[PDB]
């Protein structure tokens, strides 16, 4: 008795080119979806998602328990105090089913100025041994740049949709300092599936992850073809159809702040499904010092009564708050 959510498929290919009128017609579709359910599928995006899924599968099914401890974030391994964001997030058999691997900007090297200053939210990525996972690091770093390029084009569409010049968001989204992350999430098939790893919503729906708003400017997600996401609308939680050929896009709470809730961060949750599947989000984050002055496209003078918030302040506070609300992933 759950209605299907309206999640339009938008051909975003004009956002990579120079046909300005064509780009405005894409921007209108982004505006409409952002004002409706808050979700859309970006199609004709140019990324080889089948290869992404194959390379990610090869990694998840070959990594060993030894490697997981050696790559583990601080929540699982006290020896790794510098790893708050980047590294392996272990499962706990009988208690926690999901496991994942997160990496950040490949330009965050030991010599990067923010790494030298030990600025919060910046970390040097950790990678498994090359002989054990041949080609993985190179593939994953190239994927970061492929999805960064898609995300820059999507940000041009959001800017045009809000009545701004196309580089309004994209000028703060740069290869040398973006705080964007990739997460390679594995949701396992388990027989028997631990009840401790299943949450229950107030409406009785079985979930893997509770309701939340994303901590991002926008979220650019690839998932296997297994339906699982739900979005809260006025008519209740609705099912978001799977589409393993497109990227599912939504706004995060930084976009809601900047637009004075004109483009809301949709509240959504992840249903429990007993299936072996992948979920590969790219969280589009700006730079640490990036500050966009808030505005309101519903008001004639475009002024907002919100205070400017630096992206760095937003992000570190948001990641902690999400772990406190919905648990350590
Ligand atoms: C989006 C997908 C639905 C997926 O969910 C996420 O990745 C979950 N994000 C976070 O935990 C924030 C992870 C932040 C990451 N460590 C970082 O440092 O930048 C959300 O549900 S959003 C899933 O479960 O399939
Ligand atoms: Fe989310």
């Amino acid at each position: 008795s759950v209605s299907k959510a309206n999640v339009p498929k938008i051909d975003v290919s004009p956002l990579f080119g120079d046909d300005q009128a064509a780009k405005m017609r894409v921007a209108q579709q982004i505006d409409a979806a952002s004002r409706d359910t808050g979700f859309f599928y970006a199609v004709n995006h140019g990324i080889n998602v089948q290869r992404l899924s194959q390379k990610t599968k090869e990694f998840h099914m070959s990594i060993t328990p030894e490697e997981k401890w050696d790559l583990a974030i601080r929540a699982y391994n006290k020896e790794h105090q510098d790893q708050v964001r980047a590294g392996y997030y272990l499962s706990i058999p009988g208690k926690k089913a999901v496991e994942s691997f997160c990496y950040l900007n490949p330009n965050f090297t030991p010599d990067h100025p923010r790494i030298q200053a030990k600025t919060p939210t910046h970390e040097v990525n950790v990678w498994p041994d090359e002989t054990k996972h041949p080609g993985f690091q190179d593939f994953a770093e190239q994927y970061y740049w492929d999805v960064f390029g898609l995300s820059s084009a999507l940000l041009k569409g959001y800017a045009l949709a809000l009545g701004k010049e196309e580089n309004f968001f994209a000028r703060h989204f740069k290869p040398d300092d973006t705080l964007a992350s990739v997460v390679l999430i594995r949701y396992p098939y388990l027989d028997p599936y631990p009840e401790a790893a299943i949450k229950t919503a107030a409406d009785g729906t079985k979930l893997s992850f509770e309701w939340h708003e994303d901590v991002s400017l926008i979220t650019v997600l690839y998932q296997s073809n297994v339906q699982n996401l739900q979005v809260e609308t006025a008519a209740g939680y609705q099912d978001i159809e799977a589409d393993d050929t497109g990227y599912l896009i939504n706004c995060g709470s930084y976009m809601a702040h900047l637009t004075n809730n004109y483009y809301k961060a949709p509240i959504h949750r992840v249903k429990w499904v007993n299936a072996e599947r992948q979920s590969l989000p790219f969280f589009v984050n700006l730079g640490y010092d990036s500050v966009i002055d808030p505005f309101d496209p519903r008001e004639p003078n475009g002024k907002s009564d919100r205070e400017p918030l630096s992206y760095g302040d937003y992000l570190q506070n948001g990641l902690v708050s999400l772990i406190n609300k919905n648990g350590q992933t």
